[PDB]
């Protein structure tokens, strides 16, 4: 819908691939996914992490408001009983599309925002999950934050046309 066609790999495409991939191996997602709670609580959990993530990145309230509305829709569509792969994707897809449309993420900070957003999102997501019979030990959450962050730390956008006028 917002993604590009084909040339240098859309920025959102890579962000979602990594963001979803990391969240797919995060207890914060495997615990809630395996718990098979419900789209009702799942939406509230994701929103909690989205608010903190965007708030920590000084993201405009306007864009941060629509991002939550969309992310919640996708997450509320996957329905309960679905692997953490679909949930993470339903939160990154609508996140990258809006993050890129608002300029909140570009070909230079995407790695930073992806690490911080996921770091705060995963942390908050777990906190809320606890109230939904999905408690998570700080020992596990910490690993999820370091894992998602490490992935971005070495995130390189394979885009040929990435000239910012410098030569």
């Amino acid at each position: 819908m917002h993604h590009h066609h084909h040339h240098s790999g859309s920025l959102g495409d890579q962000l979602t691939s990594t963001l979803a991939s990391a969240l797919t191996k995060t207890n914060t997602l495997k615990a809630v996914s395996a718990s098979k709670p419900s789209a009702n609580v799942a939406v509230a959990i994701v929103t909690s992490g989205l608010k903190k993530a965007l708030g920590a990145l000084r993201i405009n309230a306007g864009v941060s408001s629509q991002l939550t509305s969309a992310v919640s829709q996708a997450v509320a569509n996957v329905r309960p009983g679905s692997s953490p792969a679909v949930y993470a994707k339903a939160i990154a897809a609508p996140s990258v599309q809006i993050l890129v449309s608002s300029g909140s993420v570009n070909n230079n900070n995407a790695k930073q925002v992806a690490s911080t957003l996921s770091e705060n999102l995963v942390r908050e997501m777990a906190n809320t999950a606890r109230r939904y019979r999905v408690n998570v030990p700080e020992a596990s959450v910490q690993a999820d934050v370091s894992l998602v962050t490490s992935m971005t730390s070495t995130f390189v956008i394979s885009s040929q046309t990435s000239v910012q006028m410098g030569g």
